[PDB]
């Protein structure tokens, strides 16, 4: 009876919005850093603005942290709070620095990978 399908959707919905946050910072030549806070004008770092534990299905992470746009970026949702099918699975959004484009890949069982994401 676990909610494996909606868990995947919820996990993706916690990281998908962050693509916009990342692009906006990079368009200014500011870096992005993990977590919450205020924009740091000394270092020119913009926080993602979301707590790592905002969604109790798991944890949000940024790599590299901080990220300046000159290397590939990942946003991961690690489903440590999920039920048995999804626990220990990770949804990764990867922004390739060479082209500025995003992809979504997941190590979930393929039945539960959300729309737009691949293995």
């Amino acid at each position: 009876t676990e909610f494996a399908r909606s868990e995947g959707a919820s996990a993706l919905a916690s990281v998908n919005p962050l693509k916009t946050t990342v692009e906006e910072a990079l368009s200014r030549g500011w870096s992005v850093k993990s977590g919450t806070g205020t924009e740091d004008a000394t270092k020119k770092e913009v926080p993602l603005g979301v707590a790592a534990d905002a969604n109790k299905l798991g944890t949000i992470a940024l790599k590299p942290d901080p990220a300046d746009g000159t290397a590939d970026i990942t946003l991961t949702f690690t489903m440590g709070g999920a039920g048995p099918k999804n626990k220990g699975k990770i949804i990764t959004l990867t922004r390739t620095a060479a082209d500025g484009l995003w992809k979504c890949t997941s190590d979930q069982d393929e039945q539960f990978i959300p729309k737009g994401c691949s293995r």
